[PDB]
């Protein structure tokens, strides 16, 4: 009956243009709308947003458009307690603030096979890129930029899928950037190499030289975006983790508060 809120981005970070408001719940909220009536958004430049859940547990908010380079973001979850709905309680308040960075956005045009990155417009790096293959095709769309890592096992069996499976998969990588919850990374793949910039090799992953996925690693953020366009697949899911943008804004600002 006690239900503890946890907020990210974290108090003080810089984060990409892309980056929603996340308040996290430990317990299911039973009543969306009493949670959202007490978290209270502030923005500088001010904007609109909308509340939308992704699960039961964690609700985000974000504007129509990508975030303003520099925007100031206030968030202030006043849920100690407050009535989440039969009989659970908030067990604090959080106060959280945070401010955007440099607009960084990335675009995998399967057309082109390059993954080109731009910073407030202007192409930085040009990088030759392998998706998925047409029977493990990498989903269309806009994705978040997660977590980083400098080495990384990618095993299939993290997502309850046996590696020797139809589906399946094992690698060991460098210089992971992830860029949805289901498991699509930017990494390196000096084996794919020759492939890149011609040919779709990977099981949905984005594939680039060492040097790229490194240079991606080090300088592309928490928050900033990714884009794949023109390839055979389908569409990242809007509710992935790191695939809200894919919801159209009159959707999201509708919300599912009651849902």
């Amino acid at each position: 009956h006690l239900t503890m809120p946890y907020v990210m981005p974290g108090d003080g970070e810089v984060v990409g243009v892309g980056e929603p408001v996340a308040i996290r719940f430990d317990e299911n909220i039973a009543d969306r709308g009493a949670a959202e009536k007490a978290i209270k958004i502030t923005t500088n430049p001010p904007v609109e947003g909308a509340f939308y859940w992704l699960n039961n547990r964690e609700v985000r908010w974000r504007p129509e458009h990508f975030w303003k380079p520099g925007t100031a973001v206030d968030v202030a979850v006043n849920t100690y307690g407050v009535d989440l709905g039969e009989g659970m309680f908030g067990e604090d308040n959080v106060q959280t603030h945070f401010t955007i960075g440099d607009e960084v956005i990335a675009t995998a045009d399967d057309n082109t096979k390059i993954l080109t990155v731009r910073v407030n417009g202007e192409v930085v790096k040009s990088m030759p890129t392998s998706m998925g293959k047409d029977s493990t095709p990498t989903a269309n769309g806009i994705y978040i930029v997660g977590s980083r890592y400098k080495h990384i096992i990618m095993d299939s069996s993290t997502y309850g899928v046996p590696v020797n499976s139809p589906n399946g998969y094992r690698t060991d990588v460098d210089w992971a950037t992830q860029i949805s919850y289901s498991g699509v990374f930017v990494h390196s793949a000096p084996w794919s190499v020759g492939a890149q910039g011609h040919t779709n090799t990977s099981h949905g992953c984005l594939n680039v030289s060492p040097s790229n996925a490194q240079w991606f690693y080090d300088h592309v953020k928490r928050g900033d975006i990714v884009e794949v366009v023109n390839t055979v697949g389908g569409t990242l899911p809007g509710i992935d983790g790191l695939g809200d943008w894919n919801i159209p804004w009159d959707q999201w600002r509708a919300g599912n508060a009651k849902a």
